[PDB]
């Protein structure tokens, strides 16, 4: 299969609004057309983008509508050695 994978050091530098990357999951996602239409705002995306939003995705309550926008935005796969737990 052909799987994209990416390096956290290289999800941290797509960190403001002109490329924004999120990992959620294990997984990377390229958020950046979905800032403006966020309803959650923009602030909030921002403040962790580049970096793992797994704890706040969750602890906010998304819907199961909101988690189906993922496949949206899914670019690939964080690789297995920078997995968190
Ligand atoms: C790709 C990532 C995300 C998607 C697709 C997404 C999607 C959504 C959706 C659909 C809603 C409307 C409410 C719902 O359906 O549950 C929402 C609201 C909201 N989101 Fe997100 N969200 C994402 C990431 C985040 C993150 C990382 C945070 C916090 C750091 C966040 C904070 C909020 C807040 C505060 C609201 C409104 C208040 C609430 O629903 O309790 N979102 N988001």
């Amino acid at each position: 299969p052909a799987v994209t994978y990416y390096r956290l050091e290289e999800v941290a530098k797509r960190n403001t609004a002109e490329e924004t990357w999120m990992v959620i999951h294990g997984r990377v996602y390229d958020i950046t057309r979905f800032l403006s239409e966020h309803p959650g705002g923009e602030e909030v995306l921002l403040e962790q983008a580049g970096a793992d939003a797994t704890e706040s995705f969750e602890d906010v309550g998304h819907s199961p509508d909101a988690r189906e926008m993922l496949k949206q935005y899914y670019i690939g796969d964080v690789h297995p050695n920078d997995l968190k737990p």
